[PDB]
């Protein structure tokens, strides 16, 4: 009966990974650092996913780190940073956006409470609701160490110009390097691309990258990619214990779910292409209906111009007083969204901050509602939630 | 055909853990911080598994937090007590930590980081070479006026000894008392109850205890954990190692992984219900185990788990074999039936070199070399016991036969 359109929020799980999650339960349940043979059996499971994922976006294995999750792996790669910065070594200096995720946004904002680093939340252009390459460049340092941008918002869909970035930065650590200045890594936050978009880290140039299970149907666990980690990117854990991870994130290994997060993975090298042309034409689809139906009260919040974007998010707004984001949702009967970031989701009425840095006008922001479709939504859901809208618009502003 | 004897290591996961996890993915997967139902269904699971750790260990369901594993954990009680040391000052110096010489890795080396570091200090206090078990004199003996924290095991993995926590936490409350006469900071105390839990009654009341790590894959559960704070934001601090969504009240976010939760509830409904059950059985079973070992190997063989006056898990048998051509990884090599180990896990590595810990517990390194430790299950039986003291025996033979 209800339609989903928050696959932004997080996925279900593919029949496939479910199937993988539980015959690892069931078959591979042996302590992977035992020798016998059990847990000779869990580790290849755990061999053949961390292959999984690297080939999902074009690195290698040995790049490959398994975490609890997209906030773990971004946590990790700002705390990896700050210690690396001191092993090098006034403190280490950060450059990231004003959209990132609270993962990324908020581990940053801590440092600089504590006064262990200095970052620079370069705002995005109130034009493209996108970070520009100039101003991130202008930003580094003497003492900058790491670059973090998102692949891709959340809430507006918006795709950063990552490959510029690595390059630009390449470029300029040319120079340092030749002055006795240590080089400025580069990690791009990708939970919102994968299997979406063709994610390859080779020309994205990256250094660091966070990979998010639950955003492309497979388990609550992720993993960071590192280029080369210890020989050609340093890594510093955030966790100590048994080794395991090679000692870059000890514990157990989570046999079970990392089957999932390979499974996941498998799907998204097979058939990415074919995700991605679903995902657009039903969006693209969806904005057609929106427009028809609405004319000129509604404002499509994820279309800026000249940038790139998920091709399953519709992030808009009705014109109206009346017509509140979570008012809206709350009148729909079959529509099942968003308003922003789950994270957010206790402070409804409040304009999403995000959107305000991307120059949405206040009064837009507070009506706007985000619809991110997936792999299996229909034509016939759009049509059904496009008459849900219209209903829930038509009890709140009334007719105009 | 294998008869498993590995449960301090990891254990399998009950039928019913399985079907709560499996459940969990196919019908509650949506984010547990969305406002709908799909999201209100998860989030419901989470709270009921909450609910579950809490009984299980005599606690209150907003004393739990849910983290990725033991090893989270138990760093994460390190981390926040270095913060809140710093945070009380604040409201150049450097916190104490005290703890024994026998914790896991992910106790022992977050505290060796730390000194390293030059962060904090700490008191690896030894354990008795008498009795393998930290004494609660020597504890309290290392107290200073920077001490925040004494982190001691409930049991020790290896040796299956339990530690005086109850009396510790005892001991530190009526000092607490002199120290706040006088305006010094309270000690909090905290155990890392990975092998106790599932294997004996473990009661946060009669522990007496700050903070407390649970182990999921230690009692039959996902593997994830969880964090046990007594009062947390009432009477006990806990400062975040992450930072992000906001999830489990901003002391640990990340959006929830619901089926290893529902997993790891289930798992405690289990040990809230047979506890007693599977304590019983597990003591009957290793009580046979070490009977028989006596019997077929007589005086040749060493009980690495008996200590005197001290309690220990109902589980565990270390043994070594006296021989030359026994060591530990040896005998093991040449079993076809017995699935065990020498030590922890996360040594497998270097199986070869004599365990730290019990060269800590006075073991003798003749001894300690050929260490192998057993550690029975739920459903351990005594015919499987049998087969594994005869798997040992034609294994011993070919150890020490013609080349
Ligand atoms: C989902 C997401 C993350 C990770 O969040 P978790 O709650 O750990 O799953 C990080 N960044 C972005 C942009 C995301 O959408
Ligand atoms: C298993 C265990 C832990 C936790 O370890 P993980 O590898 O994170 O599951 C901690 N302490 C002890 C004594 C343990 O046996």
């Amino acid at each position: 009966r209800k339609v989903y359109m928050d696959y932004n929020a997080t996925t279900p799980l593919e029949p496939e990974v479910i199937q993988a999650v539980t015959e690892a339960m069931k078959e591979a349940w042996g302590n992977p650092s035992s020798s016998y043979v059990a847990g000779r059996k869990a580790k290849d499971i755990i061999n053949t996913a961390r292959a999984s994922l690297a080939k999902m976006i074009g690195g290698k294995p040995q790049d490959i780190i398994f975490t609890s999750g997209g906030t773990e792996s971004n946590n990790l790669v700002i705390h990896s940073t700050v210690r690396c910065f001191h092993e090098q070594q006034t403190r280490p200096h950060f450059i990231t956006c004003t959209v990132e995720h609270d993962s990324i946004r908020l581990p940053l904002e801590h440092l600089v409470e504590d006064q262990v680093a200095e970052v620079t939340f370069v705002p995005v252009s109130k034009v493209n609701g996108q970070v520009e390459v100039e101003d991130i460049l202008a930003a580094v340092r003497p003492t900058t160490c790491l670059v973090t941008i998102m692949l891709a918002n959340n809430e507006t869909g918006v795709i950063m110009p990552i490959s510029e970035i690595s390059r630009r930065i390449k470029a300029l650590n040319q120079i340092r390097a030749a002055s006795g200045l240590p080089r400025v890594l580069v990690h791009t936050d990708a939970a919102q691309a994968l299997g979406k978009r063709r994610v390859d880290v080779e020309d994205l140039g990256v250094d660091f990258l966070t990979i998010v299970g639950h955003k492309f149907y497979g388990p609550r666990i992720g993993a960071l990619y590192v280029r080369g980690v210890g020989k050609l990117t340093p890594l510093y854990p955030m966790l100590f214990g048994g080794g395991q991870e090679r000692n870059f994130r000890p514990g157990t290994e989570n046999t079970p779910m990392i089957a999932g997060l390979g499974k996941a993975a498998d799907l998204v090298s097979e058939n990415c292409e074919t995700y991605e042309a679903h995902m657009r034409d039903i969006r693209d689809y969806l904005e057609e209906r929106l427009e028809a139906e609405f004319g000129k009260r509604i404002h499509l919040n994820s279309r800026f111009p000249g940038v790139e974007r998920l091709p399953n998010t519709c992030n808009f707004s009705i014109q109206g007083s009346q017509l509140r984001g979570y008012m809206v949702l709350a009148q729909c009967q079959t529509l099942l969204a968003s308003v922003g970031a789950s994270c957010h989701s206790d402070h409804e009425d409040r304009p999403s901050p995000v959107l305000l840095s991307c120059g949405i006008p206040v009064d837009v922001a507070r009506n706007a509602v985000r619809l991110s479709v997936g792999r299996s939504t229909t034509r016939a859901e759009v049509d059904l939630i496009v008459q849900d809208l219209k209903q829930a618009v038509n009890q709140l502003e009334g007719p105009v």
